[PDB]
């Protein structure tokens, strides 16, 4: 299988005030977005080793009792309000992956969207502090650290598209973003259950089938175990692992907004019998954010797509994905 072109882009100018340097970053983002659709963000400023250590400590110490107590509705009918946030359980013998999802820490019981019980907004659930000292605080701070990186990246994408740098970022705000963190555990298992292994039409053993992301962009930390593949005209290609960088790609909202100038790349997860982490941040806008679709290939910038609200986009997409590839 050939290796995918995934360049490493030094994104540090996007945090500063050197506008020319920022355009040179934007060109690299443009190039990667028009090629395979992936790049690694390097010099991003985030302590990923500490993220992976705190995440390991949580995954390896949470107990079965705690998983039920935090479980989303799909696993625990008592928890009707938890569609998105909480624990996603494994099924020994059938489903290997397990994960924990949390949303904007500002979605508190007094937040006006929580009061209105607006879809896709939830108050996060957390384990007991004494059993997981430091974990909630760590995870909440991680949310804001990756939010800051994501805001810088959105400035780069906006420049790359010929827009002013706050074109996306002005819709990405601490008080209302629908962005989520997922702390995914892919375990080592001996024997590994065949029912937990899917098989692609080409024969490749998979843990998660082909999909486009439900996001504006995805900002991903993973361990140094190769597993991702991207579909290109060349066929599926392997994305090399880099546990020092953030793997970045566009989701299908970006594809809508840009009339597919920046495609949401189709990708999938190969089956690997290895204990590893996958820690995506899904960059979602606010529930009522609307960006007028455009097309940077057309002289007048005009597109024949209708405007779509982020909240409608997100609620439909999350359901569709579960229907396509199954409840994670
Ligand atoms: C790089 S790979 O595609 C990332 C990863 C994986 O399996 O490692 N994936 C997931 O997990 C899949 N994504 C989802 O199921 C969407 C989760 C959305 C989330 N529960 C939310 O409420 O925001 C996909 S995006
Ligand atoms: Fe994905």
């Amino acid at each position: 299988v050939s290796k995918a072109n995934v360049p490493k882009i030094d994104v540090s100018p996007l945090f500063g005030d050197d506008q020319a340097a920022k355009m040179r970053v934007a060109q690299q983002i443009d190039a990667a977005s028009r090629d395979t659709g992936f790049f690694y963000a390097v010099n991003h400023g985030i302590n990923v080793q500490r993220l992976s250590q705190k995440t390991k400590e949580f995954h390896m110490s949470i107990t079965p009792e705690e998983k039920w107590d935090l479980a989303i509705r799909a696993y625990n009918k008592e928890h009707q309000d938890q569609v998105r946030a909480g624990y996603y359980l494994s099924i020994p013998g059938k489903k290997a992956v397990e994960s924990f999802c949390y949303l904007n820490p500002n979605f508190t019981p007094d937040h006006p969207r929580i009061q209105a019980k607006t879809p896709t907004h939830e108050v996060n659930v957390w384990p007991d502090e004494t059993k997981h000292p430091g974990f909630q605080d760590f995870a909440e701070q991680y949310y804001w650290d990756v939010f800051g990186l994501s805001s810088a990246l959105l400035k780069g994408y906006a420049l790359a598209l010929g827009k002013e740098e706050n074109f996306f970022a002005r819709h990405f705000k601490p008080d209302d973003t629908l962005a989520s963190v997922v702390l995914i555990r892919y375990p080592y298992l001996d024997p590994y259950p065949e029912a937990a292994i899917k098989t692609a039409a080409d024969g490749t053993k998979l843990s998660f089938e082909w999909h486009e992301d439900v996001s504006l962009i995805t900002v991903l930390y993973q361990s140094n175990v190769q597993n991702l593949q991207v579909e290109t005209a060349a066929g599926y290609q392997d994305i090399e692992a880099d546990d020092t960088g953030y793997l970045i790609n566009c989701g299908s909202y970006m594809a809508h907004l840009t009339n597919n100038y920046y495609k949401a790349p189709i990708h999938r997860v190969k089956w690997v019998n290895a204990e590893r982490q996958s820690l995506p941040f899904f960059v979602n806008l606010g529930y009522d954010s609307v960006i007028d679709p455009f097309d940077p290939r057309e002289p007048n910038g005009k597109s024949d797509r209708e405007p779509l609200s982020y909240g409608d986009y997100l609620q439909n997409g999350l359901v569709s994905l579960i229907n396509k590839n199954g409840q994670t």
